[PDB]
């Protein structure tokens, strides 16, 4: 799903 917000951190890794 979309980072969002954390979705940037975890970016192409692990946004869910």
């Amino acid at each position: 799903a979309p980072s969002n917000v954390l979705s940037t951190l975890l970016w192409g890794r692990a946004c869910v």
